[PDB]
């Protein structure tokens, strides 16, 4: 429109209908100039790294991008509490995104002092990768998302991507992408940008915990009409059979079995434990691709620990969040928040235990029957399992890789897997050259006016709800704040205005039968 | 042919908001955690993992290699059906060799 | 208890704030919330119009009523006016109960 007219209003609210909840969040963003308007080839050689498992090749772009792939970007703690305490499931339906109130500033430095002024004629470029023609980086748990607290002003992360690499070198199959080779809208201070997106059909997330275990689905009062091998010896091959009943539930015939497993090493959170060695990488569970070892993290959805063993967690089978103010490198256990998936112990195997035992020979009068531990078990017919729970500060969705085949493409870090997820939204400040020389020079200009941009961003997502119809008589487990006095209110600001999330919040508090 | 690898789908410029177990000992169970970022891509959390496998024995096409035994059948990867051994051929789709 | 009209739904609170305008951010991404802002303030005009309903007096009282009135006697300043330095002052509290009616 014009310089003196706002191009949008501040929309931040949650609307709770019967089977739907609509979340709207608005944030103020700041966008600097990245790479000084240049594309730069990057690799482990340019970052000084030399281990082959950490080798890479790719490019850093002068473009930024908008990321809102975390639940706390849309749900307040109270809204999250309502969702998890009142619904058996939820899933995103549609998306509305807006950019408005664009403000481009120029920075001039004379001597140790910088002056900031408006550049009303400068432009900012925005486009969406609706055709998914660029590498998708929103499927990784990267920082730079919209802040959970609406009052926080955030910096737009720089967009970068990786391609095929051989050590620090590239190959002929490696691809280079120029983001200026895409049509993009150019916005001055009076312009705004908006688009709508429809989520593809995805299953409802399981925001419930099973009230029954897979091995306890039988009637505890009635025998089965099936027999099991009880005895074998007299005290001669004396085969004896008995009815499987309530007194021996472990040997009863069952129609379904627990889901797959990929065993994790076990770590205790108890201080004054002596470790026998440094094992964080040597003892790690891991998968190899083209000679590169990657850590299995978080791996298949498995129960974090057995009943009563909350002190143990899988070495890399659980999401680890950092508390507010936590450092980047080598922080203590009390500075991080270790999530656990104990709710899925009713259907999924324990992460730090073998799946089971399998016969490994033919027993005879000369050879005793032998069994072997199954540390990793693939998918078998009749298996049932629960996917990893999602969290308030955890990811929402991920892009299913474009491959010939996949099985249960639920993101392993939690969330909804989609072939066509919300498109990447890329933003960049248009370069503004400084005064050029009065004589023609064919070289590309390298002198630009120092600029940055700021504005507001709004994203609205409609969520579909799956209401609970339980006939359970006794009250359910519910997420609740603790009344006991404390120096600060949980999920609030401190005396210095710092917002903090004191604990990870799952979704599985209500119960339903298996 | 894919222009990206499954273990290199992250942004090479931005850290993850997830932590991994870095250290354990002092040099006492001293648990230490660090942010998974571009400097250590191998330990970053990932949503998808490579497909299944059924390991094959490795053969070199280079002449003047000495083999330790006749292994074309004894070293073979194989599946059994009703007491009959059949060669795993060509088996699951797997990369023929490393880079 | 301090005087006035009690309402379950009084005039709503009107809240106003200057939108923060960040200063120049660093050229390398940092996940922390921005703490460098351009120093700003805002000014403008505000208008409020209120319609009041009146209850007229229908007294049959014969003698004149008590009325609030200014005092004619000379003074250095006019009551409810500005001083020589332009300072406006309210010299006394003024109630509302001067007219009379039967009990």
């Amino acid at each position: 429109d014009g310089v003196g007219s706002s191009s949008g209003n501040w929309h931040c609210d949650s609307q709770w209908l019967g089977d739907r909840v609509i979340t709207t969040s608005t944030r103020t963003w700041a966008l600097p100039t990245y790479n000084n308007h240049l594309y730069k080839q990057i690799s482990n050689s340019t970052s000084g790294g030399s281990s082959n498992d950490n080798a890479y090749f790719g490019y850093s772009t002068p473009w930024g991008y908008f990321d809102f792939n975390r639940f706390h970007c849309h749900f307040s703690p109270r809204d999250w509490q309502r969702l998890i305490n009142n619904n058996w499931g939820f899933r995103p339906k549609r998306l509305n995104f807006k950019l408005f109130n664009i403000q481009v500033k120029e920075v001039t430095d004379n001597n140790g002092v910088k002056t900031i002024a408006n550049n009303l004629t400068s432009t900012v470029q925005v486009f969406t990768d609706s055709d998914y023609q660029l590498p998708y980086v929103l499927g990784s748990a990267h920082e730079g998302c919209l802040p959970p607290f609406p009052a926080d002003v955030f910096m737009i992360p720089q967009y970068g991507y990786l391609t095929l690499n051989d050590g620090s070198q590239a190959v002929g199959r490696s691809s280079f992408y120029c983001l200026e080779y895409f049509p993009s809208q150019m916005l001055r201070t009076g312009n705004n940008f908006q688009f709508s997106y429809e989520f593809e059909n995805v299953p409802f997330h399981s925001s419930y915990a099973h009230s029954q275990s897979l091995d306890r689905l039988m009637n505890p009062l009635i025998d089965q009409y099936l027999y099991y091998l009880s005895k074998t010896i007299n005290g001669q091959q004396t085969l004896k059979f008995s009815v499987a009943g309530p007194s021996n539930m472990a040997v009863q015939g069952r129609n379904y079995i627990p889901g797959p497993s990929y065993r994790q090493q076990r770590v205790s959170t108890t201080v004054t434990q002596a470790a026998a060695s440094e094992f964080a990488w040597p003892g790690a569970s891991s998968w190899a691709l083209n000679g590169r070892n990657s850590l299995m993290n978080p791996g298949p959805a498995m129960a974090s620990h057995k009943e009563g063993e909350d002190r143990f967690f899988p070495l890399s089978g659980s999401l680890i969040f950092g508390k507010q103010g936590t450092g980047r490198d080598n922080v203590d256990a009390d500075k991080v928040m270790i999530t656990n998936e104990e709710e899925i112990k009713t259907t999924n195997p324990v992460a730090t235990e073998s799946y089971g035992q399998v016969a490994t020979n033919h027993q005879s009068a000369q050879a005793q029957a032998q069994t072997g531990w199954v540390q990793n078990q693939g998918i078998l017919p009749g298996m049932v399992w629960q996917d990893r729970d999602v969290y308030l500060q955890g990811p929402i969705w991920a892009k299913i890789p474009h491959t010939d085949g996949n099985f249960h493409p639920s993101p392993l870090m939690g969330g909804f897997g989609m072939k066509h997820p919300p498109p990447q939204i890329l933003i960049k400040n248009t370069p503004v050259p400084a005064d050029p020389p009065t004589a023609f020079n064919k070289d590309k200009l390298n002198s630009f006016i120092t600029q940055y941009s700021t504005g507001q961003v709004s994203v609205e997502i409609e969520w579909e709800l799956q209401k609970e119809n339980s006939k359970r008589w006794n009250p359910e487990i519910q997420y609740t704040s603790n009344y006991y006095k404390s120096n600060n209110v949980e999920f609030a600001v401190n005396t210095e205005g710092v917002y903090s999330e004191p604990r990870p919040i799952g979704t599985r508090y209500l119960t339903r039968n298996l």
